[PDB]
């Protein structure tokens, strides 16, 4: 009964709680993108996603494994599609690195890892607060 649904700056969001140090690393770059394609709030060193591959992460996400076959591009580096969670979230893989991406109500968190960092970290800062998120819109 009780909305009380607050809203940190977006920056905030990203600065604060995507970046967090866990366990002494952190992550190599972090975004949230709106579910247009707008960019809300990116980290310092966040590559510029083209549309086309913004077209393309809404299309698995309404139908899963259509990135799989050809891949997950972003900015031109090619993120092989790895198990993913249907319609929710969509994790990839790059050599020691990867990137893990959750659909909220109306946008989308970016979360890139490289060595040391494990793809369950990644994932742990994504999910959770994409997540909380989900709880609030």
């Amino acid at each position: 009964k009780k909305a009380a649904a607050t809203n940190m700056s977006w920056q905030t969001y990203v600065d604060d709680h995507l970046m967090c140090d866990v366990a002494g690393n952190r992550l190599t770059a972090a975004a949230i993108l709106g579910q247009d394609g707008s960019v809300w709030a990116q980290s310092n060193n966040f590559p510029q996603v083209k549309p086309e591959e913004i077209q393309g992460i809404k299309d698995d996400f309404t139908t899963p494994g259509t990135l799989a076959p050809t891949g997950l591009f972003l900015g031109g580096n090619k993120y092989m599609v790895i198990q993913g969670e249907p319609n929710a979230v969509i994790r990839g893989k790059k050599g020691a690195g990867g990137v893990t991406i959750k659909k909220t109500t109306q946008a989308l968190v970016f979360g890139i890892y490289d060595e040391p960092m494990t793809p369950g970290q990644c994932n742990l800062v994504v999910e959770n607060l994409g997540e909380y998120l989900i709880e609030s819109g």
